[PDB]
């Protein structure tokens, strides 16, 4: 465990929807909150939105 919210992207995503943003794996990944239907929200590199919580793991 490390404080804070730091995860990294062990799978890719492609947006599909109003809000989803890209994943691609190795990434860092802030998670900031969660959302229905097993999305999560977080930034990267200076973009927020939605991907499929099972794309990240917490370092």
């Amino acid at each position: 465990s490390v404080p804070g919210r730091k995860f990294i992207a062990v799978k890719a995503h492609s947006p599909q929807g109003e809000g989803e943003i890209p994943l691609h794996r190795g990434e860092a990944v802030k998670v900031l909150s969660i959302g229905e239907g097993g999305f999560w929200e977080g930034t990267v590199k200076g973009r927020t939105g939605w991907f499929p919580a099972d794309c990240v793991e917490e370092v």
